């Protein structure tokens, strides 16, 4: 090869609507029936070998219909974990020695497979196992994962061409090496996109990986692994180990070849892994790159100039999309009294009518909560709210785990200015207290990933962007604060977090490299003496 | 202001030679006499106030003439440290609210002051206190610090214009916020450039800082502080606390407002601070950004095709420049027998004749070791080498701490393939064992920051760049592996370190920011129902 090649130019994948009579709806139904009617083994995928292991068998079910099994996995044992580590270390040399363009082709090809023949399958599997409506499955499992692959390939190519100045007499270049060691990718239930990206991002840059997906996302994960295999991912570059991950960590965090951890999920899990790696820091051949994101909860503030209709829709969608189970969901709204008079009743009537049920009925707005643990935490939050003097349940609050893990959309009214679920707290404040409410938000916020202001008044908007500059990761104007699209709304971690390097920009990819400068001098000095030293 | 402004285009500052009869030599002598003859108090500089504190008095002396005092500082006490923290937190709001261009002007103006009227003063102070020849002082205290300022301003401006895609219906922008909290900058004796950059880099991006320079670099540091003040640095943006730093850390690492640490120095100090911050992680308002570099030792491998003259000069300069006291110095050479026959005697004769003495005599090649601790470690390394069967002292080895901390350039011959000082170990290997020697280097290297191959044969060069890809940070061809120039040879940390973000590229600056996306949607949805849900 004698070339300076360019990659295809990425653009965001269009979101299909699955409207009645559309051909994608019909294709989705065929995939929904096929996955739901033929449950499978969900094995470990180690050095290209699909194998059930010897650890306990654990079923993956439809959260919205928990009697209906989708598959059964086995809990990784220590020997499984040790096999995944050795297979990653064994694939490394032939993977790192493939040219970037051939590595990139794998992910570009996976993107195009996901965009086309696998589209409704990966969407259906995400709908079924994670309890997502077709819209939620589409923006995540299809569009966001496709965009991660195409955009990462573009970002990587952009990194490779960042090169230094050459002075007279020399040539300086930079080589973006992979890491020495394996990468451990641990992924959450709630996004099939994040589950795919976490292991493939470091892989693109020449690394090999063990991937520990969430149990309740393991159907879409296994199918993501199969898609990558059909795209030409070589055996052992990414190794999938199923289960709770406890035995995987026992092995991986003890191995001196651990190069880094790529994690998204709860702050409790992050802290544990973080303290563990710190406790063991003396064993590692290299300082492990810890790249992680943890949760928060989002807020909306509506100014007296807010459009009522926009506000109501941003609260319903922001709080209740995916049953409030995104990275963050709208949990706290601060609404000016005069705007509350115009849209308060409608917000409550619409929340009352919103349909949660079986997501194979495309009527429904959404599905169930992810598992019995989530359902219990939501029951407890609701009962705490019923008993707290400072909060009234204005609508919702009902729950029933008999057919699925269902919690109704719930709105709490609070007169005073955790869990993940469809619970929205609304405080109504006097219009003239806008600035004082901004201060409350600023003083009490450590865990907002995104905030929003709803206001037509430019001065009110700029006042929010200024005063709340540090009170939230990302910040939205006149829209819901959820649903970052790749290439468009990067970053967005919690306050005080160190998250410039999260998924969605070139900075994540640089975490999976170790850059080196190469300097060549054409005519170097042949006498050591310097001009100052002369008589 | 209604503008999209650009910054001046940076280029590397030219290095003055200080040759006999040059006007810069004459200006340097005036500055050398003035600093040497009028020793000063070296106070703390807190919220713009220069004050001696109540901790013990510690003299700063000429390492090469340790009876000659340059100044006297006081060991920061706890109350001093607490005052530096409060003054930083108190300057923050007016500094963060200055527009980038006005912050940048401070550093561009400091650069131009250092390039011109302060040039020979900051060079003289670095020569006197750190025992550097005029060449060593010039490439560091003047050129590298000037280039850090101008290049950082250019890199920062480049970061600010990295912006996302806007979709139809919206406008997405990115705001590069400063950190919330103060930055703690701890700097080493050996570079006046690093000492300046560490505190000013995060400052450029809107942060405020406490700076704890090395005792033996404190003359040039205090004068750097005065230069920044003459450039318009506002009071309390950077606060200088003198001494051993123990009492400064007691306060800073305990303060919940610690945003990050910017450190360069030994791995023992780094580990200690790192474990301390990890032990206290639960107290901090934000996860502290730990940005640090630690040492190593460098190697040169000469192929049978090496140019003898180039090799000899690269070994002398690489090992003996600044008495071997740079970030890394050439400590191990692997030389093909046939090339050793051609330049071995000359290398030994030239090392024997090389002059180390008082650096005010511009004849000398260099000066003394930095302090009594460095001198003792070098005495011990030499005596260990005299007693080890595997090594012969071929030249040098003599030392005398009576007038200054002087250690002679020393070459050890080793038949088998720590401290910082002028000690070079040479192993001579059979020409045909090139590839086997590359393997030895690779297997035994954890602490090489830079390596070099000396070879005219292209195949031998490519074999070294390939086999030693992971055995060294940066890698040099046909030159000494020391003296990275800003914008030209970035990166260059030790093996397994996490140092993409070190001084010398835009990645260091991003460590001092927290990026946020702002999304505005012009016509957001006014109904929550999705197209899939339709009858
Ligand atoms: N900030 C973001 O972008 C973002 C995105 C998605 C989810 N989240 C957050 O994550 C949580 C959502 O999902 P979750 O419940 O899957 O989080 P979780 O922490 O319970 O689980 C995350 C993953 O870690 C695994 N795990 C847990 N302990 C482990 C161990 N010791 N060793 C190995 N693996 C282990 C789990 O099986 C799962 O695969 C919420 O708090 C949410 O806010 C954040
Ligand atoms: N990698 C690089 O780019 C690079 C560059 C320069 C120096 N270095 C390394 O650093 C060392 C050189 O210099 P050094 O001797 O000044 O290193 P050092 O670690 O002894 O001291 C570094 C700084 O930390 C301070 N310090 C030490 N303990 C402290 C504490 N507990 N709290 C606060 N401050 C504390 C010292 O006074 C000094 O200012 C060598 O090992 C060298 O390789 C590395």
């Amino acid at each position: 090869m004698d070339a300076i090649t360019q990659v295809p130019v990425p653009a965001n994948e269009p979101v299909h609507d699955y409207a009645p009579k559309s051909p994608e709806r019909t294709r989705l139904r065929t995939e929904l029936a096929s996955l739901a009617d033929h449950p499978i083994d969900l094995p470990h995928v180690i050095g290209g070998r699909h194998r059930m292991g010897d650890g306990e068998r654990i079923d993956v079910v439809q959260p919205h219909r928990h009697a209906a099994r989708l598959g059964t996995l086995t809990n990784a044992t220590h020997a499984d974990a040790a096999a995944a580590v050795e297979a990653a270390m064994s694939a490394k040399s032939d993977w790192a020695a493939l040219p970037f363009d051939e590595r990139a082709a794998v992910f570009l090809r996976a993107a195009d497979l996901l965009a086309g023949p696998w589209r409704e399958k990966i969407a259906a599997a995400t709908m079924l196992g994670q309890s997502k409506s077709v819209y939620q499955a589409e923006i995540d499992a299809v569009c966001e994962l496709i965009d991660f692959w195409r955009f990462n390939v573009a970002f990587a190519r952009q990194i490779l061409e960042q090169q230094p100045i050459s002075g007279p007499g020399e040539w300086n270049r930079i080589d973006y090496r992979p890491l020495d060691g394996f990468v451990y990718a641990i992924t959450p239930f709630n996004f099939t996109s994040i589950a795919g990206n976490l292991p493939t991002a470091p892989a693109l840059m020449g690394n090999t990986v063990i991937w520990k997906p969430s149990i309740t996302q393991t159907l879409a994960a296994y199918l993501t692994m199969q898609l990558l295999e059909a795209a030409g991912l070589p055996p052992g570059v990414i190794n999938l180990v199923t289960g709770d991950g406890f035995a995987v960590s026992d092995v991986a965090l003890a191995d001196p070849r651990l190069a880094g951890i790529h994690f998204t999920g709860s702050t409790a899990t992050f802290g544990h892994l973080w303290q563990w790696v710190g406790t063991n820091i003396g064993r590692y051949h290299s300082y492990p790159r810890l790249v992680g994101e943890t949760g928060g909860k989002d807020f909306v503030v509506a100014h007296a100039s807010a459009r009522p209709d926009v506000l109501r829709t941003a609260l319903i969608r922001g709080a209740f999309d995916y049953q409030g189970q995104k990275c963050s969901a709208v949990s706290r709204a601060f609404i000016a009294h005069s705007v509350w008079q115009r849209m308060g009743d409608e917000l409550l009537a619409k929340a009352a009518e919103l349909r949660y049920g079986d997501i194979t009925d495309l009527s429904n707005y959404g599905g169930a909560l992810i598992d019995q643990r989530a359902f219990v935490k939501n029951v407890d939050a609701i009962e705490r709210a019923k008993g707290a003097a400072a909060v009234t349940v204005a609508v919702g609050g009902e729950y029933d785990d008999s057919e699925g893990y269902f919690v109704r959309p719930t709105v709490l009214l609070s007169d005073d200015p955790e869990y993940f679920g469809p619970l929205l707290s609304v405080h109504v404040y006097p219009d003239e207290r806008y600035e004082q409410i901004l201060d409350v938000i600023d003083t009490g916020s450590r865990y907002a990933l995104t905030g929003a202001v709803i206001a037509d008044d430019r001065q009110a908007v700029l006042t929010a962007l200024d005063r709340l500059r540090f009170a939230a990761g990302n910040f939205y104007v006149n829209d819901k604060p959820t649903g970052a699209v790749v290439g468009r709304q990067p970053f967005g971690g919690a306050r005080g977090s160190d998250t410039n390097d999260k998924a969605g920009s070139p900075l994540n990819l640089l975490r999976w490299t170790s850059a080196r400068s190469i300097k060549e001098t054409f005519v170097a000095a042949t006498d050591h003496i310097y001009p100052h030293m002369a008589v």
